[PDB]
């Protein structure tokens, strides 16, 4: 039922540097998941121009952000196209090897965190804010996947028997204990504001009771 896997070692080092470097810009998170989805929408959307039937899974196309104070967890879900099991053991659908690289030779020459998505493994900005990081996953070729990851090198998968997604992905941030701004309403429509004010799908803040 569920396999345990060791990341590459250049990802087990991205994920540390993300993890132990002081750097107070923790906010980028968002506008890399927002990124991330709205390029998984983008996807979908090109491969259902030539073939409809893609979206049978639904023809949605959007981005929710539900918080939940009681649980500690920001969700980011996409409709988008999803990832396979082999992408999702693959880095997520990243480069990740080749874009750490560029990474960590553009932070030597004197780039900071919040270029990580300009490298391509922008995912991994979640563990600037998580402690624990699940994503749920449903691509029209395959079943629904868990993958998950507190980092110290390893991650999990595991077929989901979870609530069905229908297609896309979705990200279950564990946020740490000082990272709870990141539930408040106000705190995440700044964020939305100020750095995804231009993404091409619409983005739905959850309330809660
Ligand atoms: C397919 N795929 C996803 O399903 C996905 C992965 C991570 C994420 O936070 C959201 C997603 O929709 C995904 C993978 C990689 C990228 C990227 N921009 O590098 C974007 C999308
Ligand atoms: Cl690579």
């Amino acid at each position: 039922e569920v396999e345990t896997f060791a990341f590459q070692a250049e990802i087990a080092q991205l994920m540390s540097l993300i993890i132990n470097t002081f750097y107070s810009n923790k906010e980028i998170f968002l506008r890399e998941l927002i990124s991330n989805s709205s390029d998984a929408l983008d996807k979908i959307r090109y491969e259902s121009l030539t073939d409809p039937s893609k979206l049978d899974s639904g023809k949605e196309l959007h981005i929710n952000l539900i918080p939940n104070k009681q649980d500690r967890t920001l969700t980011i879900v996409d409709t988008g196209i999803g990832m396979t099991k082999a992408d999702l053991i693959n880095n997520l659908g990243t480069i990740a090897k080749s874009g750490t690289k560029a990474f960590m030779e553009a932070l030597q020459a004197g780039a900071d965190i919040s270029m990580i998505g300009q490298f391509g493994v922008g995912f991994y900005s979640a563990y600037l804010v998580a402690e624990k990081v699940t994503v749920i996953t449903k691509h029209n070729d395959d079943e629904q996947y868990a993958w998950e990851s507190s980092a110290g090198g390893s991650f999990t998968v595991r077929t989901d028997t979870g609530e069905p997604m229908g297609r896309g992905t979705k990200v279950i941030l564990h946020l740490k204990e000082d990272q709870t701004e990141y539930l408040e309403e106000r705190r995440i429509k700044e964020i939305v504001k100020k750095h995804s004010q231009f993404i091409g799908y619409p983005i739905t803040l959850f309330v809660e009771k």
